[PDB]
């Protein structure tokens, strides 16, 4: 049962500059590999699912993952003021990732991907940094597994 | 206690605001914003930023925010603000300008919202883009002068 990696469609798969924070470590800027795929559940091809994988490349192939069923999306959508439907969601995330990829140090507003790892969870956000403040454009929670 | 008699008014003009309350339709109204910097009547070495919201139609529709230099630290931290107290008002004004200039076909589209709930209100300026609505600034206001 569950997400069928077998027939999933990958929409985006490449490195993205990320500003990482752990409690007991120095801040780091790392290119992390981001992958966004849509698919369906094996036991029911009618269940639509979105999956996002974040990872540092290593021979462990170890991932942090987020999985959002179309059902989960209803709640996620309302908690973040998201205005698009489930099908359009990945594309909106991808556009934000592209701005992070494009961003250069003098930009203003500047787009930046940020990751904070605490306990068994990572919180990923894409923020804009402007002459006034930093503010989030999207926030996503990830988990190992 | 804010000392009006020695305050500098930085901004005093109308701003289109979406006024929200739970038991009535939203109302889009030009509300008058006065932004002033000054010091406490009880202490003329305590700098204070005051923002006063009023209506030309209702002389008793009144909402006020006063932020001392020390209160600003907590505000600055909570909201990822990257400027000092002296620069704070100017950034608020830039955001208010975006709301004043906003056009129906903008994307992102800026909008001023005031949500009134009992003896408290929340003022925020949000952007509405093709993906979501997200706040640029959020500020707690009290009823009266």
């Amino acid at each position: 049962t569950g997400f069928d990696l077998s027939t999933a469609t990958t929409l985006f798969w490449r490195p993205v500059p990320v500003h990482v924070k752990q409690q007991d470590r120095e801040d780091v800027l790392e290119e992390l590999t981001f992958r966004i795929l849509t698919g369906v559940a094996k036991q029911n091809h009618n269940l639509r699912i979105l999956r996002i994988h974040i990872s540092s490349d290593s021979d462990l192939f170890f991932l942090h993952t987020l999985e959002v069923s179309e059902e989960d999306f209803q709640s996620l959508k309302n908690d973040q003021g998201i205005l698009v439907d489930f099908a359009s969601f990945p594309g909106k995330i991808i556009s934000l990732l592209e701005k992070c990829i494009l961003a250069q140090p003098g930009d203003s507003p500047r787009f930046q991907a940020v990751l904070t790892i605490r306990g068994g969870e990572s919180v990923f956000k894409i923020v804009e940094i402007n002459d006034f403040k930093q503010l989030p454009h999207i926030t996503l929670a990830f988990r190992p597994g």
